[PDB]
Protein backbone atom coordinates (compact mmCIF):
# COMPACT_ATOMS: atom_id res chain seq x y z
CA UNK A 1 0.00 0.00 0.00
CA UNK A 2 2.27 3.03 -1.34
CA UNK A 3 1.68 5.18 -3.88
CA UNK A 4 4.93 7.46 -5.38
CA UNK A 5 4.57 11.06 -7.01
CA UNK A 6 7.09 12.49 -9.20
CA UNK A 7 7.65 15.24 -11.93
CA UNK A 8 6.37 12.73 -14.39
CA UNK A 9 9.87 13.78 -15.98
CA UNK A 10 8.86 17.41 -16.22
CA UNK A 11 11.38 20.37 -15.31
CA UNK A 12 11.42 23.87 -15.39
CA UNK A 13 8.92 26.33 -14.50
CA UNK A 14 5.68 24.20 -16.37
CA UNK A 15 4.43 21.41 -14.75
CA UNK A 16 3.79 17.66 -16.64
CA UNK A 17 1.12 16.86 -19.32
CA UNK A 18 -0.83 14.12 -18.70
CA UNK A 19 0.64 12.02 -21.64
CA UNK A 20 4.21 12.39 -19.34
CA UNK A 21 2.23 11.23 -16.26
CA UNK A 22 0.59 8.47 -18.09
CA UNK A 23 3.97 7.16 -18.95
CA UNK A 24 6.12 7.85 -15.60
CA UNK A 25 3.29 6.26 -13.80
CA UNK A 26 2.79 2.82 -16.62
CA UNK A 27 3.24 -0.14 -14.51
CA UNK A 28 3.29 1.22 -11.18
CA UNK A 29 0.18 1.89 -8.28
CA UNK A 30 -0.41 5.37 -9.27
CA UNK A 31 -3.30 6.74 -11.50
CA UNK A 32 -3.27 10.64 -11.83
CA UNK A 33 -5.46 12.94 -13.48
CA UNK A 34 -3.06 16.25 -14.44
CA UNK A 35 -4.89 19.53 -14.66
CA UNK A 36 -4.74 21.14 -18.82
CA UNK A 37 -4.52 25.01 -18.03
CA UNK A 38 -6.19 26.97 -15.61
CA UNK A 39 -4.84 26.94 -12.01
CA UNK A 40 -4.31 23.54 -11.63
CA UNK A 41 -1.92 22.76 -15.12
CA UNK A 42 0.29 20.64 -13.79
CA UNK A 43 -1.47 19.81 -10.63
CA UNK A 44 -2.03 15.50 -10.27
CA UNK A 45 -5.33 14.55 -8.80
CA UNK A 46 -5.28 11.21 -7.23
CA UNK A 47 -8.44 9.13 -5.67
CA UNK A 48 -8.03 8.15 -2.54
CA UNK A 49 -8.67 4.74 -2.53
CA UNK A 50 -10.29 3.99 1.18
CA UNK A 51 -11.17 5.26 4.09
CA UNK A 52 -8.45 5.80 6.79
CA UNK A 53 -4.87 6.81 8.03
CA UNK A 54 -2.45 8.18 5.74
CA UNK A 55 1.19 8.92 5.84
CA UNK A 56 2.26 11.33 3.54
CA UNK A 57 6.30 12.47 2.88
CA UNK A 58 6.90 15.02 0.70
CA UNK A 59 9.40 16.71 -0.68
CA UNK A 60 10.30 20.27 -1.96
CA UNK A 61 12.69 21.13 -5.09
CA UNK A 62 16.04 22.30 -4.69
CA UNK A 63 17.05 25.51 -5.95
CA UNK A 64 19.43 26.26 -8.85
CA UNK A 65 23.28 26.47 -8.84
CA UNK A 66 24.91 29.94 -9.97
CA UNK A 67 27.52 30.78 -12.30
CA UNK A 68 30.32 31.03 -9.26
CA UNK A 69 28.27 29.39 -7.01
CA UNK A 70 28.00 25.63 -7.25
CA UNK A 71 29.96 24.06 -4.83
CA UNK A 72 26.15 22.73 -3.64
CA UNK A 73 22.73 24.22 -4.33
CA UNK A 74 19.77 24.77 -1.58
CA UNK A 75 18.26 21.31 -1.04
CA UNK A 76 14.32 21.16 -0.49
CA UNK A 77 12.78 20.60 2.00
CA UNK A 78 10.78 17.03 3.40
CA UNK A 79 7.75 17.25 5.54
CA UNK A 80 6.01 14.22 6.57
CA UNK A 81 3.12 14.16 8.86
CA UNK A 82 -0.31 12.05 9.23
CA UNK A 83 -3.82 12.72 7.63
CA UNK A 84 -7.04 10.96 7.74
CA UNK A 85 -8.69 11.10 4.55
CA UNK A 86 -12.16 10.01 3.76
CA UNK A 87 -13.75 7.70 1.54
CA UNK A 88 -14.23 8.88 -1.66
CA UNK A 89 -11.65 11.94 -0.88
CA UNK A 90 -9.33 13.38 -3.63
CA UNK A 91 -5.75 14.84 -3.15
CA UNK A 92 -4.18 17.20 -5.39
CA UNK A 93 -0.49 16.82 -5.70
CA UNK A 94 1.97 19.48 -7.37
CA UNK A 95 5.17 18.40 -7.23
CA UNK A 96 7.85 20.72 -7.25
CA UNK A 97 10.51 21.23 -9.73
CA UNK A 98 14.69 22.04 -9.47
CA UNK A 99 15.08 25.70 -9.79
CA UNK A 100 17.27 26.16 -12.96
CA UNK A 101 20.54 26.19 -12.57
CA UNK A 102 22.86 28.65 -14.42
CA UNK A 103 24.88 25.99 -15.97
CA UNK A 104 25.16 25.05 -18.80
CA UNK A 105 23.85 28.10 -20.41
CA UNK A 106 21.07 28.34 -22.31
CA UNK A 107 22.81 30.74 -24.85
CA UNK A 108 25.66 30.92 -26.18
CA UNK A 109 26.22 34.22 -24.07
CA UNK A 110 25.24 32.37 -20.90
CA UNK A 111 27.89 29.46 -21.24
CA UNK A 112 30.15 31.78 -22.09
CA UNK A 113 30.25 32.47 -18.32
CA UNK A 114 30.03 28.89 -17.42
CA UNK A 115 33.67 28.54 -19.36
CA UNK A 116 34.67 31.56 -17.61
CA UNK A 117 35.30 33.70 -20.83
CA UNK A 118 32.77 36.21 -19.49
CA UNK A 119 22.73 41.00 -14.87
CA UNK A 120 23.02 37.26 -14.71
CA UNK A 121 24.52 34.16 -13.63
CA UNK A 122 21.77 33.40 -10.36
CA UNK A 123 20.14 30.15 -9.74
CA UNK A 124 16.06 29.79 -9.58
CA UNK A 125 14.34 29.19 -6.77
CA UNK A 126 13.03 25.48 -6.76
CA UNK A 127 9.02 24.90 -6.52
CA UNK A 128 7.36 24.10 -3.39
CA UNK A 129 5.76 20.44 -3.34
CA UNK A 130 1.68 20.93 -2.14
CA UNK A 131 -0.55 18.63 -1.11
CA UNK A 132 -3.80 19.68 -0.88
CA UNK A 133 -7.56 19.05 -1.14
CA UNK A 134 -10.91 20.69 -2.08
CA UNK A 135 -13.50 21.26 0.59
CA UNK A 136 -16.78 23.21 0.11
CA UNK A 137 -15.35 24.83 -3.00
CA UNK A 138 -12.12 25.83 -1.24
CA UNK A 139 -8.36 25.19 -1.61
CA UNK A 140 -7.49 23.08 2.08
CA UNK A 141 -3.46 22.88 2.13
CA UNK A 142 -2.46 19.66 3.86
CA UNK A 143 1.36 19.65 3.80
CA UNK A 144 3.81 22.28 1.59
CA UNK A 145 7.13 20.94 1.58
CA UNK A 146 9.54 24.06 0.52
CA UNK A 147 11.67 24.84 -2.42
CA UNK A 148 15.33 25.91 -1.91
CA UNK A 149 16.47 29.33 -2.76
CA UNK A 150 18.61 29.50 -5.76
CA UNK A 151 21.88 30.60 -5.59
CA UNK A 152 23.54 34.14 -6.39
CA UNK A 153 26.09 34.36 -9.57
CA UNK A 154 28.81 34.62 -7.17
CA UNK A 155 29.76 32.98 -3.68
CA UNK A 156 31.44 35.11 -0.58
CA UNK A 157 -0.69 34.34 5.58
CA UNK A 158 0.39 32.70 2.50
CA UNK A 159 2.25 35.28 1.22
CA UNK A 160 4.94 35.73 -1.46
CA UNK A 161 8.88 36.31 -0.76
CA UNK A 162 9.99 39.41 -1.65
CA UNK A 163 12.16 40.69 -4.55
CA UNK A 164 12.80 42.58 -7.85
CA UNK A 165 15.06 41.90 -10.46
CA UNK A 166 15.22 38.13 -8.94
CA UNK A 167 11.59 37.51 -7.80
CA UNK A 168 10.69 36.06 -4.67
CA UNK A 169 9.02 32.68 -4.34
CA UNK A 170 5.84 31.92 -4.35
CA UNK A 171 3.06 31.17 -1.78
CA UNK A 172 0.13 29.63 -0.94
CA UNK A 173 -2.18 32.48 -2.08
CA UNK A 174 0.24 35.40 -2.93
CA UNK A 175 0.23 37.78 -6.15
CA UNK A 176 2.94 37.86 -8.45
CA UNK A 177 4.01 41.40 -8.70
CA UNK A 178 6.68 40.44 -11.51
CA UNK A 179 7.37 38.05 -14.25
CA UNK A 180 10.22 37.05 -12.08
CA UNK A 181 8.18 35.76 -8.95
CA UNK A 182 6.81 33.04 -8.35
CA UNK A 183 3.28 31.86 -8.90
CA UNK A 184 1.25 31.42 -6.41
CA UNK A 185 -0.47 27.89 -5.49
CA UNK A 186 -3.96 29.67 -5.79
CA UNK A 187 -2.45 31.18 -9.51
CA UNK A 188 -1.28 27.59 -11.24
CA UNK A 189 2.32 27.73 -9.20
CA UNK A 190 4.93 28.46 -12.69
CA UNK A 191 7.92 29.03 -11.83
CA UNK A 192 8.93 32.77 -12.41
CA UNK A 193 10.88 33.90 -15.75
CA UNK A 194 14.41 34.48 -15.22
CA UNK A 195 14.80 38.12 -15.20
CA UNK A 196 14.60 40.35 -18.13
CA UNK A 197 18.18 42.41 -17.59
CA UNK A 198 19.51 39.50 -17.63
CA UNK A 199 17.88 37.90 -21.12
CA UNK A 200 18.74 41.18 -22.42
CA UNK A 201 22.13 41.31 -21.17
CA UNK A 202 23.52 37.35 -21.79
CA UNK A 203 20.14 35.90 -24.20
CA UNK A 204 18.94 33.85 -21.44
CA UNK A 205 18.45 33.40 -18.01
CA UNK A 206 17.32 30.86 -15.20
CA UNK A 207 13.88 30.17 -14.15
CA UNK A 208 12.21 29.00 -11.16
CA UNK A 209 10.65 25.70 -11.11
CA UNK A 210 7.11 25.00 -10.85
CA UNK A 211 5.76 24.90 -7.62
CA UNK A 212 6.42 28.64 -7.38
CA UNK A 213 9.96 29.01 -7.35
CA UNK A 214 11.38 32.10 -7.95
CA UNK A 215 13.71 33.48 -11.44
CA UNK A 216 17.01 34.31 -11.10
CA UNK A 217 18.99 37.93 -12.17
CA UNK A 218 22.51 38.41 -10.17
CA UNK A 219 21.09 37.17 -6.80
CA UNK A 220 19.11 33.86 -6.62
CA UNK A 221 15.13 33.55 -6.44
CA UNK A 222 13.39 32.33 -3.84
CA UNK A 223 12.16 29.34 -3.07
CA UNK A 224 8.57 28.49 -3.04
CA UNK A 225 6.32 27.19 -0.09
CA UNK A 226 3.77 28.09 1.81
CA UNK A 227 5.05 31.76 2.05
CA UNK A 228 7.56 32.02 -0.61
CA UNK A 229 10.61 32.99 0.14
CA UNK A 230 12.18 36.12 0.14
CA UNK A 231 15.02 37.31 -2.96
CA UNK A 232 17.08 40.38 -3.23
CA UNK A 233 15.38 43.43 -3.75
CA UNK A 234 18.75 45.10 -5.09
CA UNK A 235 20.02 42.06 -7.52
CA UNK A 236 22.87 42.03 -5.09
CA UNK A 237 25.79 39.38 -6.79
CA UNK A 238 25.93 37.09 -3.61
CA UNK A 239 22.41 37.12 -2.53
CA UNK A 240 21.32 33.33 -2.14
CA UNK A 241 17.65 33.57 -2.41
CA UNK A 242 15.83 32.31 0.89
CA UNK A 243 14.31 28.80 0.94
CA UNK A 244 10.06 29.23 0.99
CA UNK A 245 8.36 28.10 4.61
CA UNK A 246 6.84 24.98 4.78
CA UNK A 247 3.62 24.03 6.16
CA UNK A 248 1.76 21.61 8.20
CA UNK A 249 -2.47 21.54 8.00
CA UNK A 250 -2.99 22.35 11.92
CA UNK A 251 -5.25 19.02 12.41
CA UNK A 252 -2.49 16.56 11.23
CA UNK A 253 0.33 14.61 13.08
CA UNK A 254 3.71 15.47 12.10
CA UNK A 255 5.96 12.46 12.16
CA UNK A 256 9.60 13.41 11.47
CA UNK A 257 11.51 16.24 12.00
CA UNK A 258 11.55 18.63 8.41
CA UNK A 259 15.06 18.47 6.98
CA UNK A 260 17.01 19.89 4.00
CA UNK A 261 17.56 17.05 1.97
CA UNK A 262 15.88 17.25 -1.49
CA UNK A 263 19.12 17.10 -4.36
CA UNK A 264 16.57 17.73 -6.94
CA UNK A 265 13.40 17.55 -7.92
CA UNK A 266 10.91 16.76 -5.22
CA UNK A 267 8.52 13.99 -4.84
CA UNK A 268 5.53 12.83 -2.79
CA UNK A 269 5.45 9.27 -1.22
CA UNK A 270 1.63 8.26 0.31
CA UNK A 271 0.81 5.02 2.22
CA UNK A 272 -1.50 3.64 4.63
CA UNK A 273 -0.49 4.05 8.55
CA UNK A 274 -1.99 5.83 11.09
CA UNK A 275 -2.25 7.18 15.35
CA UNK A 276 -2.56 3.35 15.38
CA UNK A 277 0.97 2.59 15.23
CA UNK A 278 4.05 3.49 18.09
CA UNK A 279 6.49 4.47 15.05
TB1 LIG B 1 12.55 36.10 4.99
TB1 LIG C 1 14.30 8.09 -3.12
TB1 LIG D 1 -1.85 -0.18 11.26
TB1 LIG E 1 -1.71 -3.75 12.18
Amino acid sequence: GSWLFSTCGASGRHGPTQTQCDGAYAGTSVVVTVGAAGQLRGVQLWRVPGPGQYLISAYGAAGGKGAKNHLSRAHGVFVSAIFSLGLGESLYILVGQQGEDACPGGSPESQLVCLGESAGGGGGGGGATYVFRVRAGELEPLLVAAGGGGRAYLRPPGSGGRGGAAGGGGGWTSRAPSPQAGRSLQEGAEGGQGCSEAWATLGWAAAGGFGGGGGACTAGGGGGGYRGGDASETDNLWADGEDGVSFIHPSSELFLQPLAVTENHGEVEIRRHGTDEVD
